């Protein structure tokens, strides 16, 4: 790991975001 080191690309951050932020849009849209 050294060039194939800096990939860019974000997953347990991103889709533990996703799934809350698709419940609060599911409170948006319905409580």
């Amino acid at each position: 790991c050294s060039i194939l080191d800096i990939r860019q690309g974000p997953k347990e951050p991103f889709r533990d975001y996703v799934d809350r932020f698709y419940k609060t849009l599911r409170a948006e849209q319905a409580s």
